[PDB]
């Protein structure tokens, strides 16, 4: 059982868009690199329906590219704004002891917010990646707009797992104007923006409680004019696509890299890639 282990996280708030044809790029893999883990969480609307029949193409598409890589799917998970799916290359598993399990928590009658968590075990070590998805209107359980549960939260278990990983748009934006934003992001003052982002807000809440976000030197993933790398400036650009992290047993988890890919323009999001190495 090896040392360490590599974990590639992309997610993206896609909306009604159809996944893209180029899944090299928004998987990390255009470079020859080869993840033993592989997590894609979208927040959109209406996934679980398929209204536009879109389903099959996303199925065909990924099960192609990734099958011949040495990929197993472990478990795609759909509802009617989120989609969460774990790939694991087929030389890790050993199906007595996987425990593959995901939950669905929703804390709306219209279960439109909410999250899922999907864990399961390699090398006798937890791997658990919760995508969730919040409306800025809804009453909730932390009486906050963020996109937390202590039910996703995987590290607030009595045996918590060893690797937790949180992906999607956690409804944390940028608390300024559009005009000192623009600003700053012109400025390419990353670090002096990100003084306005909400996440350490949520954190003094006791929300995302020892999660930590990779180094962020990326511009504000949203909001742009589709197809543009122009901000619609009806909105305080904000990064909405995060990647958290932790381990529950003291376990080092590194990124490596921490990147939007501005490659995927055709909507008003960035898709945001994380590269991780883990230390079992
Ligand atoms: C960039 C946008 C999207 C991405 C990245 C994406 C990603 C994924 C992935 C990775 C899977 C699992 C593929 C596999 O079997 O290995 C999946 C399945 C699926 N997607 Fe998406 N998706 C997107 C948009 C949509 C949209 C707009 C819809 C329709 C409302 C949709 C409907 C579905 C359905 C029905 C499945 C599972 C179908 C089945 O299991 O038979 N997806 N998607």
């Amino acid at each position: 059982p090896p040392a360490q282990l590599s974990v590639h996280t992309v997610s993206w708030n896609s909306g009604h868009e159809r996944a893209p044809t180029n899944l090299e790029e928004l998987l990390g893999l255009n470079s020859g690199e080869t993840p033993d883990v592989i997590a894609v969480a979208v927040q959109g609307f209406g996934f679980q329906t398929d209204k536009p029949q879109q389903g099959p193409a996303c199925v065909k598409n990924f099960q192609s590219l990734l099958t011949s890589k040495g990929y197993t799917k472990l478990k795609n998970t759909i509802t009617e704004t989120m989609g969460l799916t774990v790939y694991c290359l087929e030389k890790h598993l050993d199906q007595n002891t996987l425990k593959n399990e995901t939950i669905i928590v929703t804390v709306d009658d219209q279960k439109k917010s909410g999250g899922i968590v999907t864990s399961f075990t390699i090398y006798n070590k937890r791997f658990s990646f919760t995508t969730s998805r919040m409306s800025d209107e809804d009453v909730t359980s932390t009486n906050t707009k963020y996109a937390y549960d202590t039910r996703l939260d995987y590290s607030k278990k009595d045996d918590p797992s060893d690797f937790l990983f949180w992906i999607g748009d956690l409804n944390v934006r940028v608390e300024t104007n559009a005009t000192h934003a623009k600003s700053l992001v012109d400025q390419n003052n990353i670090d002096g923006l990100m003084a306005f982002d909400q996440l350490k807000k949520a954190k003094e809440q006791k929300l995302f409680d020892g999660w930590t976000e990779p180094q962020v030197t990326f511009k504000p993933t949203y909001k742009f004019k589709p197809n543009t790398d122009e901000y619609d400036l009806s909105a305080t650009p904000s990064w909405t696509d995060r990647a958290l992290y932790k381990s529950g047993t003291g376990k080092t988890i590194q990124p490596l890299s921490y990147n939007s890919l501005t490659n995927y323009k055709q909507t008003e999001h960035r898709p945001v890639l994380a590269k991780f190495r883990v230390t079992l």
